[PDB]
Formats: C-alpha cells, structure tokens, sequence
C-alpha cells in the first residue's frame, strides 16, 4: 500500500479522511 502521507494528500483533496488516517495526519 501507499504511505500515510501520500494517502492523506488524496484524502484531503477528495474530502474523505477517517480513522486512523484522520488521527495520523490531523485531517
């Protein structure tokens, strides 16, 4: 899988960030 920093770039661009990514990246 992709790194949590790279997943977060996509998550905040699409507007879909959730646990654990939301806690990890502070979305």
């Amino acid at each position: 899988g992709l790194p949590r920093k790279i997943l977060c770039a996509i998550a905040k661009k699409k507007g879909k960030c959730k646990g654990p990514l939301k806690l990890v990246c502070k979305c």
